[PDB]
């Protein structure tokens, strides 16, 4: 889910500051994810690790921010500066949340058969959009 | 296309003010479109007609405003007030443009046969998203 719906605006800015600290400290190039565990009892955050790559769940962030993370990666490696139009990335002050998103992966894991993936011929596939 | 890319902000707001006048004067209920001709040589606008219904091109407007027109039609006819969360519609001050969109209708009209629509069984259909 993006953003995390149980966070206050304060917790949201707290986490963002920690992540910029980590990214700067490692002179990070490209897209990466800084992972925390939050103690639901206390509200405390604890850094766990950095995933130094794009992730399967990037899509929820693209939809609520409007920023294509893959084109951003390509422009960054072409030498573009974040905040210039040719980077595809706004300056921080122009990055905003717009709404909420969730994402799910649909698989052939059969819930009625202990999540063993099913296999074989798909006889019909019609997606739903809108 | 939404918004109209050849317009300035000032033009955009002039047009909005005319449209709100028409809507209010007709006590309009639901979704409607106020259509204008704009003279490309002078920048002058001219009211042509109101289309008193949703239109095929509503989709570009939805994507750049974030507002579901069809849900809004439904809440409005349920009696909701625009501006309340129940209406699915923000107050005017909270309605804003976010980026740019265009819509293309894919049809069986054959450019190789004077746009006569083709017909028959579709043997393969795979859309593209992202
Ligand atoms: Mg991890
Ligand atoms: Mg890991
Ligand atoms: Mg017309
Ligand atoms: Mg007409």
């Amino acid at each position: 889910r993006a953003p995390a719906p149980y966070l206050s605006e304060a917790q949201r800015q707290e986490l963002a500051a920690y992540s910029l600290k980590i990214a700067g400290a490692t002179n990070y190039i490209g897209a990466g994810t800084v992972e925390y565990l939050m103690d639901a009892d206390t509200g405390k955050f604890y850094f766990i690790e950095v995933n130094p790559r794009i992730q399967v769940e990037h899509t929820v962030t693209e939809v609520v921010t409007g920023i294509d993370i893959v084109k951003a990666q390509i422009h960054i490696l072409d030498g573009a500066a974040i905040g210039t139009p040719q980077s595809g990335v706004p300056n921080q002050e122009d990055i905003r949340l717009n709404g909420h998103a969730l994402q799910c992966r649909v698989t052939t894991e059969d819930p009625e058969h202990n999540f063993i993936p099913d296999y074989g011929r798909i006889t019909a596939y019609r997606s739903a959009s809108g």
